[PDB]
């Protein structure tokens, strides 16, 4: 039913977060921002307040089609330290649902807490050394179909990442229609249009 | 002294444009103040994301800042165009010799419609190109018109380029390149940052 869960924490990368939410809303998805902890507002890495609509403990995977995890170093660490967040990764993945993560999160959450063991993934370049060398992708956006896992690198790949999520969940045609107004760099747009064909 | 940037927000402001601007400028060590149009400090962005301002726009003065950065969003830009305070503030910044920057809907729905930066080259979102006199329209992703200290840009996908250009103009290309370095820009998005 085109429902996306976007956890946020103190220290989450706010432009990554908002790019994800906004882009998915443009695609007609119902996006829920859910806070780690017991305060619904959390302060992003660069001071921007992120106002969630519910707490992460109130979330259950059957209410969503996909999980999208922002980066930021402090935010990724907060995710890694959250019992509920780690459990949601397990729940989504064991329901066969797309899990998507960007920036520090694949390194500081997945690699550190044994999530998506054996999956190809990328992350922020400053954390490449956290990923097993034989599994590391240097793609700006990396999809690993076997474990329904989408990863990406940083603030400057966030739009590409969110559009790839749309392509996977709802088809490249909708992703292309959502991308056109956004004034992507021509290279970004070309790579989106070819993204599903490349699978 | 660290550069001070005013970022007005309104109901319907484009939240990814807004947050890209704020985050990127904070990465440069700048002091960034979000200020809300209307009587509430929290305003809902175009795609539902709540933006929490620190203070009211209507009590801001240009004297307290080094530059003004205006997000887009159709509803937000319309709110800006309907705000006497916002319009007078644009002129105060310009007449104090300061950079005024705007992206997407705003150069069309605010500057062109409310007769700001007459004579200036500017860009805007492609869907508003018809609002800009043909002899002044730039189709550049980022357009700087130095005579009037005016920086404009096109859309969500140009917002990072736009904010980096602001850093370059205010504090030098070295700082802009340092801020850009870890952010995983597409390599081709970084080729003209060199020359602001
Ligand atoms: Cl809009
Ligand atoms: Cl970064
Ligand atoms: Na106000």
């Amino acid at each position: 039913s085109k429902r996306i869960l976007v956890p946020v924490a103190h220290g989450s990368e706010e432009m990554e977060t908002v790019i994800i939410v906004d882009t998915l809303v443009r695609a007609g998805f119902q996006v829920t921002m859910a806070a780690v902890g017991d305060k619904l507002q959390v302060q992003g890495s660069r001071g921007v307040w992120l106002t969630a609509e519910q707490t992460l403990e109130a979330c259950s995977a059957e209410a969503f089609d996909a999980l999208a995890l922002p980066g930021g170093v402090g935010g990724a660490q907060a995710f890694a330290d959250s019992t509920a967040l780690l459990a949601l990764i397990d729940a989504f993945s064991q329901q066969g649902k797309l899990v998507a993560a960007i920036c520090a999160t694949p390194a500081l959450v997945f690699a550190k807490q044994q999530k998506f063991v054996g999956a190809r993934m990328t992350c922020h370049p400053n954390f490449f050394d956290h990923i097993p060398s034989e599994r590391l992708s240097r793609q700006r956006v990396c999809y690993y179909a076997t474990q329904h896992l989408l990863t990406s690198q940083g603030p400057g790949t966030a739009l590409e990442f969110a559009l790839a999520m749309i392509a996977l969940l709802a088809g490249v045609e909708l992703a292309q229609h959502v991308a056109a107004p956004m004034v992507l760099h021509p290279q970004q747009l070309t790579e989106l249009s070819g993204f599903i064909d490349a699978q």
